[PDB]
């Protein structure tokens, strides 16, 4: 058995083993980090089948369950917020902060994001590349992000930009084990603060929403709130991050697109929607145990075994989308759902936020640096490493 995570084929694709195993052993098993064995789905209707079966479970105390790291198998030990629950438990808690991310709610909250966007644009062109190029994604892919989430949250204007740097220190690579201790207690001890601040007077932002509906009414206490938080900061923000770098460097691989969409903005939606599939940024999440034996394709998984069912894998199913590998913002689409967030009852809460946020950036960005490029080239570009989600970690530029 092979050791997984796989490693990407290069730097911006997938890993070739994903396209071998869906033609020969779609269903298959894996060593992960310590040894043990989990079972790998690689087709798109095998994932789907496992993100909705209730004979599958998301409890990570349940043993046999699929960790592939250190810090895995530790974060386990604390209190689950609802992306570790099963239903009823699951929604039960996903509800009082779903409100925030639904379609209409997303919907108005555009104008936000966009004068989000335009000012992170501005402060970036007022400061220039005379001396050379920027990092885009300190400049403009990470701020994006994490200036919303925290806004939607309740962090005030004038904290943004420390705690959106803490957050970064959090996830950072090059980072030292106490650096980013650090870094992810500060952002509890300030989540930790603001319930407080919002019990005494509520305002209007997700953890007033927590505090008045759930910990005053005693559905949830304090720390419940505070982890809650915490959740909608990390689960989706360090993604959010690399897709606008990912989306970057795609329209810098493909300049037939990039004049397309430079030519036509309203092309931005689906473009973004060609970007989740192509890059699945977040490919890692789709795990679970079994509750009691269940077959999947050939294989029968036994009871307590571990699953990883790939949605970047599914995303590039020659069954589902044709030319899976080839990059068209023009794609003709089929029926069936792409899997960049995921699918069944714990699909990605933030889907409509995140796409709102792309399609905000890619219908903004070259409309106002029409002459933005790379400064580096395509071969010497930082990507994350091989073995672990694809993203960018710096991306420097000129426009
Ligand atoms: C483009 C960026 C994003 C991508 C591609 C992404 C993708 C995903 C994926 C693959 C999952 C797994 C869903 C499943 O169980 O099948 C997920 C879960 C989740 N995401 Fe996102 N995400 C992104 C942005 C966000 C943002 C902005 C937030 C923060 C508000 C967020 C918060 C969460 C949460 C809380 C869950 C767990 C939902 C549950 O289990 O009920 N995501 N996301
Ligand atoms: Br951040
Ligand atoms: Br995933």
């Amino acid at each position: 058995a092979p050791s997984f995570p796989f490693s990407r084929a290069s730097g911006p694709e997938p890993p070739a083993e994903f396209a071998k195993l869906r033609a020969t052993n779609p269903v298959s098993q894996v060593k992960l980090f310590d040894g043990s064995l989990a079972w790998l789905v690689t087709k798109h209707k095998d994932v789907c089948f496992v993100a909705t079966s209730e004979k599958l479970s998301k409890v990570r105390t349940r043993q046999g369950f699929p960790e592939l790291s250190a810090s895995g198998k530790q974060a386990a030990k604390a209190k689950p917020t609802f992306v570790d629950m099963d239903p009823p438990e699951h929604m039960h808690q996903r509800s009082m902060v779903e409100p925030t991310f639904t379609p209409e709610a997303v919907k108005n909250l555009q104008p936000y994001i966009q004068r989000t966007v335009d000012d992170l644009l501005e402060q970036m062109k007022q400061k220039g590349c005379a001396n050379g190029p920027v990092d885009l994604v300190k400049e403009f892919a990470l701020p994006v992000p994490s200036y919303i989430i925290y806004t939607l949250l309740g962090v005030p204007f004038n904290d943004l930009e420390y705690l959106t740097q803490q957050n970064a220190i959090r996830t950072n690579g090059s980072s030292t084990a106490r650096e980013a201790s650090a870094a992810n207690q500060e952002l509890l001890d300030y989540l930790a603060i603001l319930v407080e601040q919002r019990l005494v007077e509520p305002k209007d932002d997700i953890i007033s929403k927590l505090c008045t509906e759930q910990v005053k009414p005693g559905n949830i206490d304090k720390s419940d709130a505070v982890q809650i938080a915490f959740l909608l900061l990390v689960a989706g923000n360090a993604t959010m991050v690399n897709m606008i770098a990912l989306g970057v460097a795609t329209l810098a691989q493909h300049p037939d697109q990039l004049a397309q969409l430079k030519a036509n903005p309203s092309l931005a939606p689906q473009f973004v929607e060609e970007l989740c599939r192509y890059h699945t940024a977040s490919a890692l999440a789709i795990k679970r145990t079994a509750k009691e034996d269940v077959m999947i394709g050939d294989k029968l998984v036994r009871a307590n075994e571990g699953i990883i069912a790939s949605n970047q894998s599914a995303n590039r199913d020659e069954e589902v989308f044709e030319n899976p590998d080839e990059f068209n913002m023009n794609r003709k689409w089929p029926p069936q759902d792409p899997l960049g967030f995921g699918f069944g009852d714990h699909r990605c809460i933030a889907e409509h936020l995140a796409k709102a946020e792309l399609t905000t950036v890619f219908s903004t960005l070259y409309q106002k640096f029409p002459d933005l490029k790379v400064a580096v080239p395509l071969g010497k570009i930082n990507y994350t490493p091989l073995n672990r989600d694809v993203g960018i970690v710096d991306l420097p530029v000129i426009f």
